[PDB]
């Protein structure tokens, strides 16, 4: 059972959305920490909207893109960074990854009130290119921005 | 129409593989691929997933990650150049190309020509591309390394 994170933004050209659900057995196997040692697996959802800047047609799902995601409890004070991986499900390619939040073991990341962030680059660190001629060129890409959500901690789903 | 089609596309592993080559295009950022004056043509894949895609990509999605490499073999000259396709976006979506230098290659033997296109597919995991194994989210394992071939007569660059 997914469990939003909560509701998306609408920035840049792309629906940003954040959701978890219980720890996903993954492949390859050892980029993404295990699923037995983590509690979560934080997915971030990022779509083109309607009549995106960067040519990428309505609905697609945005490539290559860097996502770094930063976890702190309000209660706790406790936060910790990390990386989101592109991978794929049966519902579509994404970006997620496993994070061990009962299980860390400098603890402080169990139960608690949340916010959850993440920090966008464009695609362009990773290779990615674009067209700039005048017939088929797209507009520039976005400079590297942030997100935040608000959600409570619900232990696995 | 400034935009040529290759051959006809092939519908394998989940994907519908097409081919085009354009004018040389200008792209940033520079020095990435060949510049577009250096170039005569820029040869483009167009990959998208098929309806019931085995690896959970919805139909019409294009295919990321993906490694593509291509051989250009002019039949009546006998000369074959390698090379490889980036990622990149234009106005009408994504896709995977280069610019391409023809007749202003060096070594000879890209003019026109009967052409033999090759692309060399593999999948996304060698870029570290992740993939659900789970019961309830799960998808199929990735596709082998395979080919597509595509035949067209080059007369310089599209107009
Ligand atoms: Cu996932
Ligand atoms: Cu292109």
């Amino acid at each position: 059972g997914e469990v939003p994170i909560g509701d998306p933004k609408e920035l840049n050209g792309m629906e940003i959305a954040a959701v978890y659900l219980q720890p996903i057995e993954m492949e390859p196997r050892g980029i993404d920490l295990a699923a037995s040692l983590a509690d979560i697996h934080l997915e971030a959802d990022i779509h083109a909207l309607k009549n995106n800047p960067n040519g990428f047609p309505e609905g697609f799902w945005m490539p290559y893109l860097t996502i770094a995601y930063e976890l702190k409890n309000t209660d706790t004070g406790a936060i910790k960074r990390g990386t989101l991986m592109p991978i794929v499900a049966d519902d579509g390619p994404h970006y997620g990854a496993n994070i061990a939040m009962e299980k860390d073991k400098k603890g402080g990341f169990g139960v608690g009130n949340y916010e959850l962030t993440f920090y966008i680059s464009n695609p362009e660190k990773q290779g990615f290119g674009r067209h700039v001629d005048e017939e088929t060129g797209v507009g520039k890409w976005f400079e590297p921005f942030k997100v935040d959500y608000k959600f409570k901690y619900t232990g696995t789903p």
